[PDB]
């Protein structure tokens, strides 16, 4: 089928669905809009947000909504019904602590402290409850790579931005983003992917 | 399978995993905590969040995984993967709306601030989305009732709390909330489950 990813040109919120695609092999067009596109892109869209990812003439919307259909039927889904909510699970965790912050605050001022609050006082309680639960296995659920080891290093590399110490009590989620990092199609992906601050 | 349901007394993340036992005919433990119980059972959750669904013993976390996890491979699921997607992606966006306000604000002077904001401003907004989405079908995805449904009727109904007027300009979204609360076993459970406010 053909599929058109269209979003900002920034990892964001869409780089979890280009993951996939990398580690699936299926081509797709990677559609970044400008600024200045975004009132005409806009009117275009379901519920006025990007990502959305174009199937066959078909609108597709909401990221993680979109990485779990492209997983299904997939290694990269979870091996049972009980991992596959786990993964959901854990997908919503960290997306939901992602949402915390203020991206779109306009006053920098305001912005930057509430940022550097939540990085102190909140990250180190996720960052302990993930740490604990993934404990000493390989990856977050079953025994291989679901997307939600994607999800925890896509947005762990975002965290690490703000805050370059988040995981120096945590080596083992330091691990766990290196072996992302070195799945073959990944790495590729990132090695050649545009570089964004976000 | 045994099932059991930890949550506060109120509807709130809950009540979409309520509706779904009650529309399945499932029967399980609707347990609901006193917040001088919640700190102690905090301390237990890999997470420390609910609701949480003990599933013959095993735990399970976070409201949508749980309730995707119950619906799957039953007609309140989408039809087709794709129409699997569309009910996600539903969900998601209602979720992200109610998740924007500030339920846990103790300060009362930002957290009315922030409700009259997203009820004035951003609710209009997605009303219009939806009944745009909705256009003239009977549900939201496909010819036949999902859970995506069953949210926004809980959705609106926390909404229509704060903000009764909140659908005056769209009838097609009232009847929807209305074919929802006629459909037998919710109904049931409607007329059966704990008044509360939220
Ligand atoms: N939870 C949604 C997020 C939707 C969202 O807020 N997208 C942002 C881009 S990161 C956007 O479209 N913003 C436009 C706006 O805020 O009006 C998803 O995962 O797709
Ligand atoms: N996004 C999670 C909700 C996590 C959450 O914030 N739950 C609230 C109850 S509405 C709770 O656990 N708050 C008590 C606390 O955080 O100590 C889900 O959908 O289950
Ligand atoms: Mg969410």
């Amino acid at each position: 089928p053909n599929y058109k990813l269209t979003y900002f040109n920034m990892r964001g919120r869409a780089e979890i669905i280009r993951y996939i695609f990398a580690y699936l092999d299926i081509q797709y067009e990677d559609h970044r809009i400008e600024q200045a596109d975004w009132p005409e892109i806009k009117s275009t869209l379901p519920f006025g947000k990007i990502p959305i990812l174009e199937v066959d003439g078909l609108t597709l919307h909401q990221s993680l909504a979109i990485a779990r259909y492209l997983t299904k039927n997939t290694d990269l889904a979870g091996n049972t019904e009980m991992e596959q909510c786990h993964v959901d699970a854990i997908v919503d965790t960290l997306d939901d602590f992602m949402s915390c912050f203020p991206w779109a605050e306009k006053k920098q001022d305001v912005k930057e402290q509430m940022f550097n609050e939540l990085l102190t006082y909140n990250a180190p309680h996720l960052m302990q409850d993930l740490d604990t639960y993934l404990g000493g296995r390989e990856w977050l659920i079953g025994m291989s790579v679901t997307w939600a080891d994607f999800y925890w290093e896509i947005c762990s590399t975002t965290l690490l931005v703000f805050k370059p110490d988040l995981l120096d009590n945590h080596p083992r989620l330091v691990t766990l983003r290196k072996k992302v990092q070195a799945i073959p199609a990944v790495a590729n992906w990132i090695k050649r992917r545009p570089q964004t601050k976000l």
